[PDB]
Formats: C-alpha cells, structure tokens, sequence
C-alpha cells in the first residue's frame, strides 16, 4: 500500500 490505499483521504491530509 502507501501513497495509494489512503491517497484519497489523505488528500484532504495532504493538505494537512
């Protein structure tokens, strides 16, 4: 996984 399984949600983390 990584940078892919959370790229969504983390997108608004990406954010972060």
């Amino acid at each position: 996984g990584r940078m892919l399984p959370q790229l969504v949600c983390r997108l608004v983390l990406r954010c972060s």
